[PDB]
């Protein structure tokens, strides 16, 4: 049914100049992905001219959807004054104040060009502050490609370290993993390494292991352990910040030492941020001699990304936050009803404007739950909707009741088609 | 003489929300840096309203200067169609072809959001391809903050490993350093580690150790060593690419296995690139199963950065390249004449549109060569010119003969003031 000829032609060119025609693993699909030309509001038009509602929003980055007029105005004006400089600008100060105001723990901030960089610098900061080597992270959680955190980062709960080909033992031996939401099992691992732990790195709502929130009992156990041991508690909220108006830890009743942010904080332009209590951030301070931790980067705090951020935060009011949460609750409820009516036990998880369909059974005609979910992803594309290929999705502020209603119709239709094709 | 009151007021706000009021170590100056508001062409206007000629251009990023009208048009149009997407776009393919065309070795490309990320991914690729742990880099050369390369990265030629506080031994033990332009001493180190070397990471024209080019004898020794040992030869040209129309290795008569690029390739928007022969890049290919080296990132290949890149490369013609090289030669000659007339032995190095004044003596009244150069940096600011605080500078394509003439007058004046103030 779908026409993807212009996508296929782009792919044929791409494979000659990129490895497998790809520049970002997560956007690839076999045999080739759909390529897109433009977006407006909640919708994206592919290169074959087909307009669809976007329910993933650049991996949850685009909290204000595509080309929001107020963001476009702010970004284009900044571009016109100069894209980047070898000197700081007024907008970096304005934006640091705006971000710092969102949570009491965000006392001092520094900007990067990506969440990947920000996680790296947060880990480096903890290592510099403590002068200890090890880090603990959640088994299965993703934090980007930096080698110390690219360990057990693919959704598995396995507690044995597992890393990318070529990541040396000298790196891997200094990262250990803990079981999400299991305080007892987590403390067993943490206490074995306490003297040597620089940090405990968490995501409070990690999607790859199911998009369930961290529990109070687990957060409290980790906070107490960090206080007793001197390890720094780092909350990577690059993806999960958006669940709360003051971020994810605050929504769940807890405080990080350092928080890593990105994605929605600029809602489409390259950025990351490290924000935390002054003492932890002091490793970066260059004002009283050489810093313990140098941290540069050509685009850090560039005024285009800062202007995107100012506009994103200004649009992300308490009212807007509440509204996209209500739409998210409605979407999750409708998915659960459709799954139930189709005889499927799959979970629908999420908080606020985030959701994930977690396929946990293989219906007839599919070799695995993951293959059935990939089929649902493709059927949803055919039926006018973009979600993730393992069930992730999200609401954007240009959406209203009609987009969520259209999604519900498409979701039920698509599920029926997936199941019928499997039984055929 | 200089009025910096609006800069001081921005700094007073900044210190409350950033560590030492800073987000990028390299742009800090004591007691505070000059803040800037906008740029146009070759000039930048500070927050106090003072327009100066920019001879550093965001650490050599802005090859086309500030807010070039053709770059602004391309970038603003891209922004209007959507800043980033969870799907590939036509412009990533167009830009990959444009970049790949610049050098025969750039067979397959992948994009990142920074040179820092690109260097990290190049090293990871070499480790994945070879399954060996160690890397060799130049003693003193900078490659960004990634921990494996943030070793001996501050201009010193010392051959003993030296790293940032907190970088663990498990990282540092797998990075060794070699003496720039000393084939004999380099091969002594390399041969000690040959069985375990994933890569030899060079910059062919590293500024922090003097902005002298790699010699043919040294490049040949490294190429031969990599061919014999199986280590990957990685050329980090994030800063030095611009010396040649086909990049730095090609200008100097050599071939890398993988080249890292950034800065001028998009001339102001966040980017990096890893480009190399297909076999080395194959670790990233996701088209025939899971890749050996996953590599994602929310802004990879985003259409704003791709459009900046297309426009930057289209403006960077052979004619434009030759012209900025002629202006660079003229600027370097005028600096040497002024230094000679002032009785100073400082070097002026560089190729093409890059230069660096390398202070190597402490004139009367200065505690060090570095302090005298910092004084020259501040005097040049007072006299209407931005350069780096350790002597780095560069030409941009909006410059012509009048900017280089004004620079020469300011440089001679400033040098006289520095020396007279020291003798007073
Ligand atoms: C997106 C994400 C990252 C990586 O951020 P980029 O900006 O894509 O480099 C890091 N951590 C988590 C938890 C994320 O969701
Ligand atoms: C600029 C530079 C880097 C870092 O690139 P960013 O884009 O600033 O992160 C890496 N290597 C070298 C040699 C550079 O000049």
């Amino acid at each position: 049914a779908m026409i993807t000829e212009k996508s296929a032609a782009l792919y044929a060119r791409a494979v000659e100049v990129m490895p497998g025609g790809n520049s970002r693993t997560a956007v690839y699909s076999s045999p080739y992905p759909v390529y897109v030309r433009s977006g407006s509001g909640a919708r994206v038009t592919d290169v074959d001219g087909v307009e669809r509602i976007d329910f993933l929003n650049n991996s949850t980055t685009l909290i204000h959807g595509h080309a929001h007029p107020e963001m476009v105005e702010a970004i284009a004006a900044a571009v016109g004054h100069g894209t980047s400089f070898g000197m700081p600008t007024p907008v970096e100060v304005e934006y640091a104040e705006a971000l710092s105001a969102r949570n009491e723990t965000f006392e001092h901030v520094r900007f990067t060009s990506s969440g990947t960089e920000a996680v790296m610098m947060a880990v480096q900061a903890a290592r510099a502050y403590t002068e200890r080597p090890k880090i603990a992270k959640i088994a299965g959680a993703y934090h980007g490609a930096y080698d110390a955190v690219a360990v057990n980062n693919d959704g598995s709960g396995n507690l044995i370290s597992h890393a990318v080909t070529g990541n040396p033992e000298g790196v891997v031996a200094n990262t250990v993993v803990i079981p999400f939401n299991d305080p007892e099992g987590s403390l067993e691992v943490l206490r074995r390494h306490a003297d040597d732990l620089a940090c405990v790195l968490i995501d409070p709502v990690p999607w790859r292991i199911g998009l369930l929130p961290a529990s109070k009992e687990w957060l409290d156990a980790l906070r107490e352990f960090c206080d007793a041991s001197g390890a720094v508690l780092i909350s990577d909220e690059v993806g999960s910040y958006r669940v709360g108006y003051h971020g994810a830890m605050q929504l769940l009743g807890a405080e990080a030492d350092i928080t890593v942010m990105g994605k929605v904080i600029a809602a489409g332009m390259p950025i990351g941020a490290v924000a935390g209590r002054r003492r932890f951030m002091s490793v970066f301070d260059p004002s009283k001699g050489k810093p313990a931790l140098p941290h540069s980067g050509s685009y850090n705090a560039n005024p285009v990304s800062m202007s995107s951020g100012i506009a994103s935060l200004r649009l992300l009011t308490p009212q807007a936050h509440e509204r996209i949460g209500q739409l998210g609750e409605q979407a999750r409820g409708s998915m659960r009803t459709a799954l139930g009516e189709a005889g499927l036990d799959w979970e629908v998880n999420g908080l606020g404007s985030l959701f994930r369909v977690v396929a946990n059974s293989a219906p007839a005609g599919y070799d695995s739950a993951a293959a059935a979910m990939k089929a649902l992803y493709w059927k949803l594309l055919e039926n006018g909707i973009h979600i993730g290929d393992s069930g992730l999705g999200c609401i954007s502020t240009p959406m209203g009741e009609e987009e969520i209603a259209e999604y519900a119709v498409a979701f039920a239709k698509s599920l029926g088609q997936v199941l019928a094709e499997g039984r055929a």
